[PDB]
This record gives C-alpha cells, sequence and structure tokens, in this order.
C-alpha cells in the first residue's frame, strides 16, 4: 500500500542527520487549519524538507513553528567561533501571512529558562511583522552581508530581538554567529549565556493552501 507519509500532528517530530524536524503546531488552538510536514533529504548538518499548510481565524497569532533543529550541546557564546549556514527555500500559497526565520534561545545555564531569543527573519511575508515594543527598528546593522531591521519586545520573562531582512531572502550564507555578537557588542547580552537552541523555520498566521519547500538547510558551530 502507499500512504501519506508527511506527518501533520500537533508535536510530530522525524530525526533526520543532525536535525529533529519539528512540526511544533504550538498555536493551532488559535484557529482553523492544520499542516503536515516531510523530511525529503539529509546528510549530517544539511537538510531538504516541506511543510505545508492553511491557517484561519486568529490573526495575529502565530499557529506554529514547523523547523528543523540541530542537535547539539548547549555551548557558552565565548566559547563558538563561528556559526555558518546556508538556507535556500521558496513559498508558495495565498494570501501568506507569516515568516522565515531562525529562531535561537540564550540561557544562563545549559538546562535553564531561557534569558533572550534571537530571531533573524529572512522573509516578512502579508504583512507579518516581529515583536516589538515601538513598531520601529532600534539598530539597522549590515551582518552577514545583509542588510538587517532589528527589533526588540518582551515575550513572558524573556527579551526577543528580531533582525528582519530588508528584502526577501530565499537563499542566504554566513555566519549566524555574528547576530550573536552583534548583541553582546551593542545590546548588553552576556557572552557567558548559553546558547541551547539553533532553529530554522516558519510562523506561520494566516493564508491558504500554503506550501514551504527548503530545498538546501545547513547549519554547525565551531
Ligand atoms: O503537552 C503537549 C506537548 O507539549 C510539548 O511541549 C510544548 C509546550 O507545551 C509548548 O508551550 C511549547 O511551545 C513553544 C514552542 O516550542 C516554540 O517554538 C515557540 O517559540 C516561539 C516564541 O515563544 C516566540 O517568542 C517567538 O517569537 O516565536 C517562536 C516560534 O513561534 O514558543 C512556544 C511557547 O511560547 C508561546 O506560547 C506561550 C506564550 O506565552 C508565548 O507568548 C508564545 O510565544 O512547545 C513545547 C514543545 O517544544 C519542543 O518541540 C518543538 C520544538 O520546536 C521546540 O524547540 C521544543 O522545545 C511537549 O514537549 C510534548 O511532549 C507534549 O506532548
Amino acid at each position: 500500500l502507499q500512504r501519506r507519509s508527511d506527518f501533520c500532528g500537533q508535536w510530530d517530530t522525524a530525526t533526520a542527520g543532525d536535525f529533529t524536524l519539528y512540526n511544533d503546531l504550538w498555536g493551532e488552538s488559535a484557529g482553523t487549519g492544520s499542516q503536515c510536514t516531510g523530511v525529503d533529504s539529509y546528510s549530517g548538518d544539511t537538510i531538504a524538507w516541506h511543510t505545508s499548510w492553511s491557517w484561519s481565524g486568529g490573526s495575529s497569532s502565530v499557529k506554529s513553528y514547523v523547523n528543523a533543529a540541530l542537535t547539539f550541546t548547549p555551548t557558552q557564546l565565548n566559547c563558538i567561533s563561528s556559526i555558518p549556514t546556508t538556507w535556500k527555500w521558496s513559498y508558495s500559497g495565498s494570501s501568506i501571512v507569516a515568516d522565515v526565520a531562525y529562531d535561537t534561545f540564550l540561557a544562563e545555564t545549559a538546562s535553564g529558562s531561557s534569558k533572550y531569543e534571537i530571531m533573524v527573519w529572512l522573509a516578512a511575508l502579508g504583512g507579518a511583522g516581529p515583536i516589538s515594543s515601538t513598531g520601529s527598528t532600534i539598530a539597522t546593522p549590515t551582518i552577514a552581508g545583509v542588510n538587517w531591521k532589528l527589533y526588540s519586545g518582551p515575550n513572558g520573562d524573556t527579551t526577543v530581538y528580531s533582525f528582519v531582512a530588508d528584502s526577501t531572502t530565499e537563499s542566504f550564507s554566513g555566519d549566524l554567529n555574528d547576530f550573536f555578537t552583534y548583541l553582546v557588542d551593542n545590546e548588553g547580552v552576556s557572552d557567558e549565556l548559553y546558547l541551547t537552541t539553533l532553529e530554522a523555520g516558519t510562523e506561520p498566521f494566516t493564508g491558504s493552501n500554503a506550501k514551504l519547500t527548503v530545498s538546501e538547510y545547513s547549519i554547525s558551530i565551531e
């Protein structure tokens, strides 16, 4: 028999080389729809995958964060020399309100609660916007070959910094650690914090008959 192979459950996952591919439909209760995900290929620190979705309702509420998460031991920033990454992706769908973003977390201890979250958005689609206490940038730095718009704002007892590419970026390669150095140098983030999480995926708000194709994604820590 041939069956649907994509996984669709709220907390379903797949293991793929150095990655976990999470469905992470954490916000599904905020609306109506569904989301199914699958691995296409993998080899060590590289993965190709896709996700398709339709979400309605809860227009300002994220429904999910399907993502490829690197398996690694939490490491203090001052022990990291570079985090090379490459990401090639494309989106299809209608009325897509979503981002394509890295999601990363810093904590005082390896097993402890997060203190900072750092997102790096390669795309803001359909008017999607980052968490921001003002609605405006705090800085507009050039990092890893891209001109970014940096925002900040709270999420519970954490501060979220979001670097948003000036233009939609379907193909990206550079050193993700440059974003952590930037915040250590410019925003008072301690270089003694542990990087606990390195994820790359998409946050949908609303849209229909959407599909993200990640043709290539790689990341490592040196
Ligand atoms: O009992 C059911 C199963 O629970 C699983 O645990 C889940 C928790 O119940 C969820 O609370 C948790 O949701 C978080 C999710 O993993 C993150 O991806 C998401 O990150 C947000 C971030 O908060 C936001 O600041 C940033 O802008 O955007 C990212 C991406 O969307 O955050 C979720 C929680 O925060 C939101 O909800 C609470 C609000 O107060 C807050 O404002 C919201 O933002 O997810 C876990 C599962 O997470 C794990 O798997 C998915 C991975 O992607 C993730 O990294 C892993 O930690 C249990 O694990 C299961 O065993 C249970 O069956």
